[PDB]
């Protein structure tokens, strides 16, 4: 019942500072422009200990499945090959990606009827808000 409140189909409704976050990550111009336009749907489901987060947009379809605390390979939407670990910390899903000696953390939490996604790369934060589809 660990992630019950995250389960469902979610649609992006707002984004702040995402271009600056992507710059900090190292995303190139053309990908930042196209990816910044996208309004992904995120589909979250749980089956036993396995959590799946699928994202569908006009830019890319991506999918991760994982067990909390157990590192996995992820190819990100911007084509980074990263090593990811996702844990629950006080009800917040905390997703750390490591690649090329770099690190970024993505936190997902329920706030009212929203699912709020905070993406941090060094000093730069972007906030992306999803509502139920
Ligand atoms: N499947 C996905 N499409 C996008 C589009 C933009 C983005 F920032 C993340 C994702 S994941």
């Amino acid at each position: 019942h660990m992630c019950d409140a995250f389960v469902g189909t979610w649609k992006l409704v707002s984004s702040e500072n995402f271009d600056d976050y992507m710059k900090e990550v190292g995303v190139g111009f053309a990908t930042r422009k196209v990816a910044g336009m996208a309004k992904p749907n995120m589909i979250i489901s749980v089956n036993g200990d396995v959590i799946t987060i699928k994202s569908e947009s006009t830019f890319k379809n991506t999918e991760i499945s994982f067990i909390l605390g157990q590192e996995f390979d992820e190819v990100t939407a911007d084509d980074r090959k990263v090593k990811s670990t996702i844990t629950l910390d006080g009800g917040v899903l905390v997703h750390v990606q490591k690649w090329d000696g770099k690190s970024t953390t993505i936190k997902r939490k329920r706030e009212d009827d929203k699912l709020v996604v905070e993406c941090v790369m060094k000093g730069v934060t972007s906030t992306r808000v999803y509502e139920r589809a």
